């Protein structure tokens, strides 16, 4: 599981 937090893509892997 990854935190939705950036600009375009959600998944911060």
């Amino acid at each position: 599981i990854w935190g939705a937090s950036g600009k375009l893509i959600d998944t911060t892997a």
